[PDB]
């Protein structure tokens, strides 16, 4: 409650941290799916003194992710089994890509970052992330990255879909759309619906996969290749989910002159960003900008200089609506 | 609540950490110290780049350690007030110390610490954690250590002095008590009582000072030297606090039987042992023995351990009783 309790449960968060990295990283969270092993038994299984993973399981039964089991054996807790790569609704991703030793260096070369104006992955390893993590080197950094950002696509999907009325719509169009998460959960609410995926040629494999997993591939048009190219048109709801961070201005403006051009002149069709707006985003927002400051080259934008792209294209805001503590649906008008 | 929650909980509170380390580091805390200041201003004082650190300033405010200020200005909140170097209560020592990229690459070599059984920060540096700090390239991370410690036991001060009845001693004998801090602590809980600081010469000055600052000076003997040499004799009660972490069986025993033939033969003379025990700690204590298996080779004993060493030197358990969720008081009796 008091100052001096948060500033002393953030360092010991910082420790707990630690402890499920490295139990996640040491697979025992899969180990113990099956049920409880000995401590001498999880010592064989992971190549590690008996006498010291005690210590670390210990910790791990102090942090509520495993529970003590007679016969000095330990046990999967409902934290600990969310850290399994096999759960439906696992969080391992983001447990681990970002208290990866070469993650975690770059958290530490903050200051740096401040004072120079370089993302502090770039400075810290000298080539952007998404580059870095291109290296067959750092493939099982790059799956950790990747499960990372469909674990807060899962958490964040509520607070979009309960800030927002998409039963509006019928026909929604999600530009940058990836695997389709989005497009899933928002034809999920809105029942008779129909959807188009509009994304590079990278991950057509994984959404034909996981739109087959969720029944929509009757419901959801796939189209790949290049956003100007692809851009479909007859769409009363179209979706910009994170995807103008890392596009310039004049490269922002003709794409979104190209959707204007294609939800014609329909008075109810709408443009919906989805993004954290600065100066109306939550606490948890300003703190999470940590993030891009890091990682990425990228940047969030104010409510006036969204104004000034979309009134280069044809668009008007109607409002910014809030989406929890840290996103918003920025919701677009033609003309 | 959840599951889920707790763990995005970790993952935003890890992101925390590092924000309250730069801001630390920048010393904005101490720039801010007596009054608002704008971002150009705080720009050219810490030599940053504006627009970064409005981001970096921005974030502090979301995690309640600044406030925002009219005019692109920002101010201390009550807990960036405690991350001053000059504030009496300042918790700037562990909130710096545990971010340090050598200190922060140890932490993140826990796997190879756990397989090896070596202490994970002598794997990434050859040296032990205490001749690194020695070092004269080390001193600000020397610095911010001993601040840590000195933080630690005013955090956990209360927990001792409310959990054992120190008042039925008169006469107090702290064996490796540092500067004083403990000893000064139950000096003040029992009005009349006196108190015998036993310690190196590295800390002489040190204790000195801070007894006069406290105006303990005619109530304390500081005896200066070799443990087995300067023990003093006809005390009642003598403390150990985290000495015996470090020693091994062998070294631990010769000093237990010194303090056993200096307490005479009073039946109600107590050795008092001041550790956290394995198997007799709350889940926080098992949490916080992470960093005696990241920093250092020494490790907690178990209370069997504690009756084995104990019985070589005379000594019997009379009980352990717990101080808070991490450390208990070990009475001990001659036998």
């Amino acid at each position: 409650r008091t100052a001096a309790q948060r500033l002393y449960q953030y360092n010991v968060d910082l420790k707990v941290a630690f402890v499920l990295y490295a139990v996640a990283k040491l697979h025992l969270p899969d180990l113990l799916a099956d049920g409880p092993r000995t401590t001498a038994d999880l010592a064989a299984a992971t190549g590690s003194d008996p006498s010291r993973l005690r210590r670390l399981l210990r910790a791990a039964a102090g942090a509520d992710a495993l529970r003590e089991v007679p016969e000095d054996s330990f046990e999967l807790a409902p934290m600990g089994d969310l850290l399994r790569s096999g759960h439906p609704r696992s969080m391992r991703g983001m447990t681990t890509f970002f208290a990866e030793p070469d993650v975690l260096a770059a958290y530490g070369d903050l200051v740096e970052s401040v004072r120079t104006g370089v993302p502090a992955f770039q400075l810290r390893h000298r080539e952007p992330l998404y580059d870095f993590l291109a290296r067959p080197q750092h493939k099982e950094v790059r799956d950790e990255f990747d499960a990372a950002m469909v674990e807060f696509g899962q958490y964040f999907a509520d607070d979009f879909l309960t800030s927002f009325d998409f039963g509006r719509f019928t026909r929604f169009a999600d530009i940058g759309g990836g695997r389709g998460q989005f497009l899933a959960g928002v034809l999920t609410a809105v029942p008779s619906s129909t959807g188009v995926l509009v994304d590079g040629p990278a991950v057509a494999a994984s959404a034909h996969k996981f739109l087959a997993s969720q029944n929509l591939t009757e419901r959801v048009e796939v189209r790949i290749g290049d956003f100007f190219d692809v851009l479909p048109t007859g769409c009363d709801a179209y979706v910009l989910r994170g995807v103008l961070e890392d596009w310039a201005d004049a490269d922002a403006v003709r794409l979104l002159v190209r959707i204007r051009q294609a939800m014609g002149d329909a008075p109810e069709a709408r443009l919906l960003i989805l993004d954290s707006v600065i100066g109306e985003t939550g606490e948890l927002g300003k703190v999470l900008d940590l993030d891009m400051l890091v990682l990425v080259e990228g940047e969030h934008r104010t409510r006036a200089q969204w104004d000034d792209l979309l009134a280069r294209a044809g668009f008007d805001i109607v409002g910014i609506h809030p989406a929890g503590d840290v996103w918003a649906v920025i919701e677009c008008r033609g003309t």
